[PDB]
């Protein structure tokens, strides 16, 4: 069968935390008072949960409320243990309250409100200063995340919300987070197509934190080549094929060969065979001035098949790419 991974930083930190730390399923919710939120307006909908702005008539503040859909069970509770683990650090967004719906019947989450510009009109405004300086700010709270054990599984741009006035950053929706327990096996089916690691392209369970590596390299990818997403697959299948136009078949060979694992014979008529891409190919005269050798560097390292390559996000926040950004 597969080879068994580790993952090569943070690899005990749930082993030697309290039982009641990562065992989410015996957790039991503290819940708010419902009526001290009064509901302005719907956001969005999601497959999980509907969003709104809401005011907490407490301190008259804005805050959002995640109403969950009655979608999965004990699901509810990982979210919420995490969010509460996660609480008050760098970067991560603060579950305020957690309320029981009357309309729903189920749990409402309650959350700060970030007065954010939405991706789609934010990157094509970021300069080079603005992206070094963001990305830093993400690798806070995935190393946070990761120190404590947790991937989030679903970093993209609609996952991190930025106020650009203030400069201020929150990474969001943890409703696909997980506890990292070495030699567990994990659920493929995680993280939006276009962000999804090669590890779930090609099937393998045995994960970690490295995957939400590959998923900021993707994130860089878009803003530095201003090509958002930069892996556009129109499934899952053609998702593997489109990164291995830029990465090589060879490589990935390597990669699925080292774990003992086989592709899907479905990609036999598929596959190809592709050179390894350099990233200058992906320069041009409208978006030069946001890559420099350094981003290069720091994207290639990201971007890796193999997740045990990557660096992580403590390695990565000593990168070249980040001696520019004021600390
Ligand atoms: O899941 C969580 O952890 C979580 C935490 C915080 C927020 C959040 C989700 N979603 C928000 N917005 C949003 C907007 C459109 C669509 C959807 C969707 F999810 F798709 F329904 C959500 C949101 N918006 C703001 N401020 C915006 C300027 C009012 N602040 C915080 C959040």
């Amino acid at each position: 069968g597969p080879v068994p991974s580790r993952a090569r930083v943070y690899t005990d930190v749930n082993t030697h935390r309290p039982r009641e730390y990562w065992d989410y399923e015996s957790h039991v919710v503290e819940w708010g008072n419902q009526d001290d939120y009064q509901l302005v307006r719907k956001l969005g909908r999601g497959k999980y949960s509907e969003v709104f702005e809401a005011i907490n008539i407490t301190n008259n503040e804005k805050v959002v409320v995640k109403i969950l859909k009655p979608v999965k069970k004990k699901k509810i509770k990982r979210e919420i243990k995490i969010l509460e683990n996660l609480r008050g650090g760098p970067n991560i967004i603060t579950l305020a309250d957690i309320v029981k719906d009357p309309v729903s019947r189920t749990p409402a989450l309650v959350f700060e409100h970030v007065n954010n510009t939405d991706f789609k009109q934010l990157y094509q405004t970021l300069t080079d200063y603005d992206i070094r300086f963001y990305m830093y700010e993400i690798l806070k709270a995935l190393d946070y995340c990761h120190s404590m054990g947790i991937m989030h599984r679903d970093v993209k741009p609609h996952n991190v919300m930025i106020d650009h006035e203030h400069r201020k950053l929150r990474l969001i929706d943890w409703g696909l987070a997980e506890f990292y327990h070495p030699g567990q096996e994990y659920n493929v089916r995680v993280a939006s197509r276009y962000f999804k690691g090669p590890e779930l392209l090609v099937d393998y369970q045995m994960y970690d934190y490295s995957l939400d590596m590959w998923s900021l390299g993707c994130m860089l990818a878009s803003m530095i080549f201003r090509k958002e997403p930069f892996f556009h697959g129109h499934d899952n299948y053609d998702q593997l094929v489109r990164i291995a136009k830029v990465l090589g078949t060879e490589d990935l060979y390597d990669y699925i060969d080292k774990y003992n694992i086989e592709l899907d014979p479905r990609f036999n008529d598929i596959l190809g065979r592709h050179s390894r891409k350099r990233w200058e190919r992906f320069v041009h005269s409208e978006n030069q001035h946001l890559v420099s050798p350094e981003a290069l560097d720091f994207l290639d390292k990201l971007l890796r098949y193999d997740h045990q390559s990557r660096l992580t996000a403590r390695e990565a926040m000593e990168h070249p790419y980040f001696y520019t950004v004021v600390k």
